[PDB]
């Protein structure tokens, strides 16, 4: 039967729009999903979307013959500085497929062998920072994980050192990037954006864009000027030719790719490490098991690529953190033709869906009753997981190109953290999830006690 879709509470002419007038929209949408179930309609003046939460329906939304990636309003606002890089381009734009074909070999599991040593450089700085803490100082976890992740993508991506472990104030590029991202997010719940009240925002936006463009174009120019070949994405993009068109990326697009990778390598990836460490300190038996793996595998002063691959349980820890709090929590699709979703909901060509990943990852039909428990063991036998049940990296040809990079970095860093330190949840931290572009455990702090194992 053709079933009428649930809808959350309305506000007259504003429809559902005020429900997202909140600093925690994803968590609000999760509560609505708990009340309304696997799908609900969300209307606002001039737009309708449908939010999906069940594996049953998301497995169909993940059919690329029926649905393609949509640019959400969030992605549209980011496109003002991320342009037609991979993240903010439509599948049908020529620059999408070109960049996809050129960049895929730079992001493969195999290509991680090449980035491994630069990743180690940044992880060693993190370990050394923590070794150098005085007794009863503490660690600001998201803050340090972001220093690591941002620096790792800068170094591996374009041989640039943000030197984040040398600073309290972020590098000028970062300042502008974070403020552009914040601005892009603010625009989502901003009525009358054309109001002259927001004159100053617009001017600040344009300054931040200029900062970002100037530094990246200059890095681009300098590399071409020097002609040096490096272990980095910038080299692969200057050299690469798309097999299909035979064309290279132009300098403007390369800039957008760089800005894109820096956005991703910032709080999106550091979020994974932060949530992983949160769950470990709140689950001491899991921490112990992971620590025993790190001690057994990481037998050398500095981890090898092969050793990181051996950290199976650490990999499961990361997957279980991705299950509960995926740091890129939603993505958008549109129907390529008229179609019926789940045998019950007719859609017209162009109709949009949002996949609410955290809610997908709580589907009791897939995971069982214990959905709120942190149990990395759920990931021991990945073949048993039904199709499209676990989607922290999105879907299909438009899935995260950075997934292997993010997981290698995370596994290496968490491995080393677990080898070098015992951790204390010294404040009995109460989880508070701050929502920006991404999700993070705000104010999460720990004490680390060195196990006194050398890096030399
Ligand atoms: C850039 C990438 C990393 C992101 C992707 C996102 C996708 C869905 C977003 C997001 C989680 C931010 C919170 C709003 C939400 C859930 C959304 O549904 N937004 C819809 C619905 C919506 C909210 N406000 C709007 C204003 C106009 C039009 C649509 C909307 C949208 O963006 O389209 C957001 C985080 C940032």
């Amino acid at each position: 039967t053709i079933k009428e879709m649930p809808q959350p509470k309305t506000f007259g002419e504003l429809k559902n729009l005020p429900l997202l007038n909140t600093d925690k929209p994803v968590q609000a949408l999760m509560k609505i999903a708990d009340e309304l179930g696997e799908i609900f309609k969300f209307e606002a003046p001039g737009r309708v979307t449908r939010y999906l939460s069940s594996q049953r329906l998301i497995k169909e939304a993940c059919d690329e013959s029926r649905f393609d990636k949509n640019l959400s309003q969030a992605l549209k606002f980011v496109r003002d500085f991320a342009g037609d890089g991979l993240f903010t381009s439509w599948t049908h734009e020529k620059n999408w497929k070109k960049a996809h074909n050129i960049l895929l070999p730079s992001f493969s599991q195999q290509a991680m062998k090449g980035y491994h040593a630069m990743m180690v450089d940044i992880a060693v700085q993190l370990v050394q920072k923590w070794e150098r803490l005085n007794a009863d100082e503490h660690i600001e976890v998201p803050e340090d994980m972001t220093r690591l992740t941002l620096d790792t993508i800068g170094l591996c991506g374009f041989n640039y050192r943000f030197n984040s472990f040398y600073r309290d104030q972020p590098h000028p590029f970062i300042t502008s990037m974070v403020r552009a991202l914040d601005e892009a997010m603010n625009k989502l719940q901003r009525a009358n954006p054309d109001d002259p009240a927001y004159d100053e925002n617009k001017r600040q936006f344009q300054e931040d864009i200029k900062v970002m463009n100037d530094l990246v174009d200059k890095i681009i120019a300098d590399r071409k000027a020097s002609g040096e070949q490096s272990d980095d994405l910038l080299t692969h993009m200057l050299n690469g030719k798309d097999p299909e068109t035979g064309e290279p990326l132009d300098d403007e697009n390369i800039r957008y790719q760089i800005i894109t990778f820096l956005i991703a390598g910032h709080e999106t990836t550091s979020g994974l490490l932060s949530f992983a460490l949160y769950f470990l300190v709140k689950n001491p038996h899991v921490l112990q098991k992971a620590a025993e793996e790190a001690a057994r595998v990481l037998v050398d002063p500095v981890p090898s690529y092969k050793q990181v691959k051996q950290l199976k349980y650490v990999g499961m820890v990361l997957n279980e953190a991705l299950r509960l709090w995926p740091t890129a929590p939603a993505f958008s699709l549109y129907a390529k033709e008229d179609t019926v979703l789940g045998g019950e909901y007719p859609l017209e060509k162009g109709d949009e869906l949002m996949v609410l990943i955290p809610q997908l990852h709580r589907d009791k039909t897939i995971w069982g009753d214990d959905v709120e428990e942190f149990r990395p063991e759920r990931f021991e036998n990945p073949s048993a997981i039904p199709q499209h049940a676990f989607k922290p990296f999105g879907n299909g040809q438009r899935a995260c190109i950075g997934q292997q990079f993010a997981l290698h970095e995370a596994t290496l860093v968490l491995g080393m953290m677990l080898k070098h330190f015992d951790f204390e949840d010294h404040t009995n931290y109460e989880l508070d999830i701050k929502e920006t572009l991404t999700l993070k455990p705000e104010g999460f702090v720990v004490k680390a006690k060195s196990k006194k194992i050398p890096l030399g």
